[PDB]
């Protein structure tokens, strides 16, 4: 296979360790020296070229922003396997975590500071995405990771969509996502813009001042579309700023051209922020 942006790393280099989620793998990578690095290993009928997977990873390995996984490259294995190889993250993803808080042995009771700046990471690599017209597709609480510093970084970017690019080979597994966090215009056709992002990440603010509830409690998946078609949206968490709600409403308004954008949103959660003693 072509690669000509260098980015596939030697099979060899790599030893597999422990799943760490259901696929994600524990792995250790062999450097230029005799060291050894923890990372990361994702591995994910009529398939596209492999050439071209190996060239959006080399797209995304380019990513600079502390609120936005940075991709290592990819591991091919025999039929060609891709595997994208990236940083170990130990605290793991933000919607876990979320709900440990909330036990006596997990994180500490989480301030409604730390709630809000997490969110601000979120918006500020989202906002980063945006710019450079990627479209996650996927914004959730689960696909946001914990790095060991306490910054969340947004993850998980399998089934994103650079505007205007080829999609068709994504479409199979686009049709299976999770309809809780799909905006209403989205749910017909499964059709993305970057306000379908913007719908997502109001569910996602949602998710981390409930901590970690699931979205429309007592609604069913099947139920979701005419539930929204009747304009009914996420219900205000308890100790949630009225502020902060307003903020996640203006993520979930019928027409996607009365959403805010991501800049916006993130300067508004970056003034909430401060505002607070
Ligand atoms: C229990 N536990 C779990 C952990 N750690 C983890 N758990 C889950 C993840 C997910 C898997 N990640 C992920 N981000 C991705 C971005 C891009 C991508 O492909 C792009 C190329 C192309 C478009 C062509 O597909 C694939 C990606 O996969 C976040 N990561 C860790 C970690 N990094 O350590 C600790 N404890
Ligand atoms: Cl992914
Ligand atoms: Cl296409
Ligand atoms: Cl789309
Ligand atoms: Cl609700």
């Amino acid at each position: 296979a072509m690669d000509p942006e260098d980015v596939v790393i030697d099979r060899n280099l790599l030893i597999l360790g422990k799943i760490l989620g259901e696929s994600v793998m524990e792995g250790n990578l062999k450097q230029e020296d005799g060291t050894s690095l923890k990372v990361a290993v994702k591995t994910m009928s009529s398939q596209r070229e492999i050439e071209e997977f190996l060239s959006e990873a080399a797209c995304m390995k380019d990513f600079s922003h502390p609120n936005v996984i940075r991709l290592l490259g990819v591991c091919i294995e025999m039929i060609p396997k891709p595997m994208v190889i990236l940083p170990f993250m130990k605290y793991g993803d933000l919607h876990t975590y979320l709900l440990y808080s909330r036990l006596e042995t997990g994180p500490k009771h989480i301030p409604l500071q730390t709630l809000l700046k997490f969110m601000v990471d979120i918006a500020l690599g989202m906002e980063y995405l945006s710019n450079r017209n990627f479209l996650h597709r996927d914004l959730a609480a689960r696909n946001c990771m914990l790095r060991d510093d306490m910054t969340v970084c947004v993850a998980d970017f399998g089934l994103s969509k650079k505007i205007y690019s080829g999609d068709y080979y994504r479409q199979g597994r686009i049709a299976k996502m999770p309809v809780k966090w799909i905006a209403i215009e989205s749910l017909a056709d499964r059709v993305y813009t970057s306000k379908s992002d913007v719908w997502a990440f109001g569910v996602t603010m949602w998710e981390i001042a409930t901590r970690g509830m699931t979205p429309y409690p007592g609604v069913q998946n099947h139920e979701m579309y005419d539930y929204l078609l009747h304009g009914h949206r996420l219900k205000q968490p308890e100790d949630c700023l009225d502020e902060l709600y307003e903020i996640m409403y203006s993520c979930w308004r019928t027409d996607p051209l009365d959403r805010p954008t991501f800049s916006v949103l993130r300067l508004q959660l970056e003034k909430l922020l401060e505002s607070l003693p």
